[PDB]
């Protein structure tokens, strides 16, 4: 019934997603210099340093908002691929079967603990 307790499960979860090879090409931003036309199909660019940055700044209320930042990760590489069996693409499927796994009991326990407190 801790509500504090997911920003330490997620700045956890997200040091394992930095160590997962899998995460390479979403690490930093996409290069519009290596990929030009990115932001003519990508509305919202994100990726994980800037997850793991609005979580330590306290920008984060929730891990719901977590959540739909990582999600949105995941859902701009089937955007941008041009084939569901690219390599990055691939790698963001693999990433993101991970994600949800972990992120599962992260957002149960805080809304547990959220429906205690509002008991
Ligand atoms: C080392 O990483 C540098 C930053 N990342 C990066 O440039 N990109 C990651 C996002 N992204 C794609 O999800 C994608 C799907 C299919 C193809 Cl191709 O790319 C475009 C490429």
């Amino acid at each position: 019934y801790d509500i504090q307790a997911w920003k330490k499960q997620c700045e956890e979860l997200l040091n394992l997603i930095f160590q997962c090879e899998d995460s390479e090409p979403f690490r930093q931003p996409v290069d519009l210099l290596e990929y030009p036309d990115y932001r003519d199909i990508i509305d919202t660019p994100m990726d994980f340093a800037t997850v793991r940055e609005t979580l330590e700044a306290g920008n984060y209320e929730s891990p719901m908002e977590l959540c739909k930042d990582v999600r949105l990760i995941f859902s701009n590489s089937k955007a941008y691929t041009p084939s569901k069996r690219s390599r990055i693409y691939s790698m963001s499927l693999r990433l993101s079967a991970f994600f949800e796994e972990h992120i599962s009991s992260v957002l149960s326990d805080y809304k547990s603990a959220l429906r205690f407190h509002k008991r």
